[PDB]
């Protein structure tokens, strides 16, 4: 199984015209694969989107008391049911790496710990990250009557998107870590693959640097990242890399290679260990002095060409409503990597490409 896939980060909170409108979108592209968020950590995220999943340690949905809420199982439940019907596969993400939707942060300060890596070190905190991923994955969806341990229009669970742990550059927190949460899962989902949903980086490794000599530190384990490692971890059934060479200090002339030479460089060693490996984010800002298109079509080409897995595109949205709708009336482009389903030459090289994978 090879695809063209995209991510949405909403489906867990807007409106049911929003999510069909994503859902739709990729089924008419030929988008597959669809990586969303199964998260929504600390009362005042979930607040801010009246849209309640984790808002405090051992409380699962909407607090007691709270009316007129929306509750983020619900709304996932929904997107599952929706994405059985239209032929959709789904990643589901478990907590951020970052602040948005609370991440790893807002357990730190649930905990009262000091800094966001004691995330993966305090027994407080790993206990209840265990205790949410076990409430979300023995869910039983309100629309189908399945639990999600046995629903497979998911395809895996993620454990962490975009994990970094700077404060050990050696990389051990994170492998204990990921050892440590990547079997729990297993221990309860025998049925769906595990990935850790890291951006990819390396630790050092002989005969690998990056392109040009720029954004170094993503080759040179400064994330505290050993993907080769994690990789090896025989919990972890397939690698996930990112891609964005305008955040990681690469010159625009530089994109389109640096980019290359990272996809050429993640499928060769997820070759040699022997498992699949998936480009689940890229993506180039809009604005850049370059033709963002034809880096995506070089991109896709490197990763159908040397026998990747998937190409995964940030991000795909659909139509918009209230406060988040732009001139058109879809969801706006908020971070410049936004494709919608219209006549943009990505949106046509999207379509293209999914007809081959
Ligand atoms: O904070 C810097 C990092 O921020 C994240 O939001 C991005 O996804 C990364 O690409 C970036 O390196």
């Amino acid at each position: 199984f090879r695809f063209i896939g995209s991510n949405n980060y909403y489906m867990h909170y807007k409106s049911n015209r929003m999510i069909d409108s994503v859902l739709e979108s990729a089924r008419d592209m030929g988008i597959k694969v669809l990586r969303i968020w199964g998260f929504l950590d600390g009362e005042s995220y979930c607040r801010d989107k009246n849209t309640y999943m984790h808002p405090e340690p051992g409380v699962f949905g909407v607090p007691e008391g709270i009316s007129n809420a929306q509750n983020g199982f619900e709304r996932l439940d929904y997107t599952i049911a929706k994405a059985k019907e239209l032929g959709i596969k789904l990643i589901i993400v478990l907590v951020n790496n970052w602040d948005d939707f609370g991440g790893m942060n807002q357990y730190v300060r649930w905990f009262g710990g000091t800094h966001h890596d004691d995330f993966y070190r305090d027994e407080r905190i790993k206990e209840e990250y265990k205790k949410y991923v076990s409430f979300l994955i023995n869910h039983v969806n309100v629309y189908t009557g399945v639990p999600y341990r046995e629903e497979p229009t998911i395809m895996a669970w993620e454990l962490a998107n975009e994990l970094r742990c700077e404060t050990d550059k050696s990389g051990n927190t994170l492998v204990e870590w990921v050892k440590e949460m990547s079997s729990y899962i297993k221990s309860l989902d025998p049925n769906h693959l595990v990935a850790v949903g890291d951006e990819g980086f390396f630790s050092n490794y002989e005969g690998f640097k990056p392109y040009g000599g720029e954004a170094e530190w993503a080759y040179n384990g400064w994330s505290g990242v050993d993907w080769k490692k994690l990789l090896s971890i025989e919990t972890v059934d397939f690698g996930t890399f990112h891609l964005y060479p305008s955040h990681w200090g690469v010159s625009p002339e530089n994109y389109a290679q640096w980019g290359a030479k990272w996809i050429e460089d993640h499928i060769k060693i997820a070759k040699e260990i022997g498992k699949p490996v998936v480009l689940e984010e890229y993506g180039i800002p809009k604005s850049a002095p370059v033709n963002r298109t034809a880096i995506y079509r070089l991109w896709n080409d490197l990763v159908y060409d040397l026998g990747g897995d998937g190409a995964m595109f940030w991000m795909l949205a659909g139509i918009g409503e209230g406060s988040d709708r732009d001139e058109r009336g879809y969801y706006p482009d908020y971070d410049g990597f936004r494709i919608v389903n219209d006549d943009s030459p990505e949106a046509e090289l999207i379509r293209e490409y999914a007809k081959l994978f």
